[PDB]
């Protein structure tokens, strides 16, 4: 029996954007998957984003054939930038690519995704981080920075040249799980709120159905590079973090997070392994607020 369930759709590694009162979700899928909602409540599957699967990617990552992971979307000066991951599960022979578009509406005559090639690559038996899970974050000076990473040494941070694709120096590890290996940390996401940058990370194990233990943690820093810390002063680089999404009455695990502010309200978006669908990965959106001390807290 065929069913979509518009109010509770299957999604993996989601990211969200809004244009002209319409909500756009981009996720892991062929050519990057997509969804569409008028009200952020009922969704409609769309076409794969990529107009074709880029050659440079298939070459740099052997095995990659268009099944793309964890996109990131954001708008800067009327240009939409979408970062995307190319890899094969369990290995770090990976590359992050970028593509740009003037609009997100596919019925628009201005709609055309121009691929801009490779941003950053990780290579087998050599690089101590994994070139997947990108997130673009701007500083107060307007300069672009990227976070990415999954396992190995952990979460990387590097400033990007103003073309949004070439890094400046080498990266610098910014958050760890403890102390592929057992450094279960991935899906970094940084937002600016108040006096601080908040780095959101996913801890532990996704991708194991109803046996996943995925969770989401948070830490903060006044400086973008500067040490990220939890409620009691512990550095994320050493395994600090406040758990904010977790094993639940509804979920075995919740992770691969992202945060957006729509109409004065912050929203925490992730995917959760739903108990009512024996571990199927569903869309999770919770209202997020910052307390007195300036720490994020979720609804439900």
């Amino acid at each position: 029996r065929f069913q979509f369930d518009a109010t509770n759709p299957d999604v993996h590694d989601p990211v969200m954007a809004r244009e002209d009162g319409k909500y756009y979700i981009f996720m892991t899928g062929q050519a990057v998957g997509s969804m569409t909602s008028d009200d952020m409540k009922s969704w409609t599957p769309g076409r794969g984003v990529m107009p074709e699967i880029p050659q440079w990617a298939m070459e740099a990552v052997p095995g990659y054939r268009g099944h793309t992971w964890a996109p990131d979307i954001s708008e800067h000066n009327g240009t939409w930038y979408m970062y995307y991951s190319c890899s094969t599960f369990g290995k770090n022979g990976s590359a992050i690519g970028l593509m740009t578009n003037k609009t997100l509406n596919p019925e628009s005559p201005d709609y055309k995704w121009e691929d801009k090639g490779m941003v950053v690559r990780s290579v087998q038996r050599q690089t101590n981080w994994n070139a997947i899970d990108p997130n673009l974050i701007m500083d107060e000076k307007g300069r672009p920075w990227l976070t990415w990473g999954s396992f190995w040494d952990g979460i990387q941070l590097v400033q990007l040249d103003k073309d949004f694709k070439t890094p400046k120096g080498e990266p610098k590890t910014i958050a760890r799980r403890y102390l592929a290996g057992a450094n279960a940390i991935e899906a970094p996401f940084i937002i600016r709120e108040g006096k601080y940058y908040y780095l959101f990370v996913s801890w532990d194990y996704c991708c194991k159905g109803a046996n996943s233990n995925y969770k989401t943690a948070v830490g903060r820093s006044k400086k973008i590079e500067g040490p990220y810390v939890d409620r009691n002063g512990k550095d994320m680089a050493a395994g600090g973090g406040e758990v904010i999404a977790q094993r639940d009455d509804n979920y075995f695990g919740i992770g691969h997070s992202s945060a957006y502010q729509f109409d004065g309200q912050w929203y925490f978006m992730a995917h959760g392994y739903a108990r009512a669908n024996n571990g199927a990965s569903k869309l999770v959106i919770r209202k997020m607020n910052f307390d007195k001390d300036g720490w994020p807290v979720l609804e439900h």
